[PDB]
C-alpha cells in the first residue's frame, strides 16, 4: 500500500490493520458493559453529603462520561478506521474522550492528595473543608479540564483515507503538539502525586501500632491496589508513544513501515486506559461497606 498521508498539513501515515478490527471490540464491548452497570449506579447513589463523597461523584460522572462514548470507537474500529458519522460527531467524540481522561485522572489525583492530609495531617483545616468548597474546586478542574482539551474541538480531526474516513487524534506524525505533552503529563504529574501521598500514608500508618490492624491493613491494601491500578492501565500506552517519539526523532517518516508495529501496540494499549474507568467503581466504591 501507501500509508503516507497528510494531515493539517503535516506529514503522517496510518496502518489499516485488520487485527485492530478484531481484537479491540472485545475489550471494548466488556468495558461499555462493565463501565455502565458500576459507574451509572456510583452516579444513581453519589459513590452528596461530604466532600469526599462529592469528589467520587465527580470521578464517577466523568467514567460514566468517558464509557458511554466508547461504541463509536467500536464503531470504528470494526469498520477499520471509518468513520461514518462525519467530522463535527467525531471531533466532539475525541473531545470527550481526551476530556474525561483528563478529569478522571485529576479526580484521582484529587482523592489521593484529600486521603494524605486525611491520614498524615488529622488536624489540618482541608479535613474540615465544607460541601460548597468541594463544589467550588470540582468546578474549577472541571473548567480546567475543559480549557486544556477545547483545542480539540476547535481544531480538525477528519481526514480522508483513499477510499475511507479517519478521525483520530493519535496518528503518527512528525509534529510533536501539546496534545502529546499533556499526554504525557497526564501519566507523569499525577502519577508523582499518588505515589508520595500513598508512600506517607503508609508510612504514617505504619508508626502507629495501637491493636486495630485488621483494617488499617485493608486500608494499605486499597491505597496500594489504587496505585498498581493506574500504572498498569496507563503506563503502557505513554510508553509505547515514547518509543515512537524516539523512532520519529531519529528515523523521520519516509520509510514508515518502521512504524507499523509500533502503531498497532499504541492502540492495543489505549483500550487499557478505558478499562480504568470500569475498574474504579470497584476500587473505590464498592470496597466501602455497603
Ligand atoms: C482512539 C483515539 C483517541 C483517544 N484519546 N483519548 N482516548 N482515546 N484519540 N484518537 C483516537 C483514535 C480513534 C482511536
Amino acid at each position: 500500500s501507501d500509508h503516507f498521508l497528510v494531515i493539517n498539513g503535516k506529514n503522517c501515515c496510518v496502518f489499516r490493520d485488520e487485527n485492530i478490527a478484531k481484537v479491540l471490540p472485545p475489550v471494548l464491548g466488556l468495558e461499555f458493559v462493565f463501565g455502565l452497570l458500576g459507574n451509572g449506579l456510583a452516579l444513581w447513589i453519589f459513590c452528596s453529603w461530604k466532600s469526599s463523597r462529592i469528589f467520587l461523584f465527580n470521578l464517577a460522572v466523568a467514567d460514566f462520561l468517558l464509557i458511554i462514548c466508547l461504541p463509536f470507537l467500536t464503531d470504528n474500529y470494526v469498520h477499520n478506521w471509518d468513520w461514518r458519522f462525519g467530522g463535527i460527531p467525531c471531533r466532539v467524540m475525541l473531545f470527550m474522550l481526551a476530556m474525561n481522561k483528563q478529569g478522571s485522572i485529576i479526580f484521582l489525583t484529587v482523592v489521593a492528595v484529600a486521603r494524605y492530609f486525611r491520614v498524615v495531617h488529622p488536624h489540618h483545616f482541608l479535613n474540615k473543608i465544607s460541601n460548597r468548597t468541594a463544589a467550588i474546586i470540582s468546578c474549577f478542574l472541571w473548567g480546567l479540564t475543559i480549557g486544556l482539551t477545547v483545542h480539540l474541538l476547535y481544531t480538525n480531526m477528519m481526514t480522508k483515507n483513499g477510499e475511507a474516513y479517519l478521525c483520530s487524534s493519535f496518528s503518527i506524525c512528525y509534529n510533536f503538539r501539546w496534545h502529546d505533552a499533556m499526554f504525557l503529563l497526564e501519566f507523569f504529574l499525577p502519577l508523582a502525586i499518588i505515589l508520595f501521598c500513598s508512600g506517607r500514608i503508609i508510612w504514617s500508618l505504619r508508626q502507629r501500632q495501637m491493636d486495630r490492624h485488621a483494617k488499617i491493613k485493608r486500608a494499605i491494601n486499597f491505597i496500594m491496589v489504587v496505585a498498581i491500578v493506574f500504572i498498569i492501565c496507563f503506563l503502557p500506552s505513554v510508553a509505547v508513544r515514547i518509543r515512537i517519539f524516539w523512532l520519529l526523532y531519529k528515523y523521520n517518516v519516509r520509510n514508515c513501515d518502521i512504524y507499523s508495529s509500533v502503531d498497532l501496540a499504541f492502540f492495543t494499549t489505549l483500550s487499557f486506559t478505558y478499562m480504568n474507568s470500569m475498574l474504579d467503581p470497584v476500587v473505590y466504591y464498592f470496597s466501602s461497606p455497603s
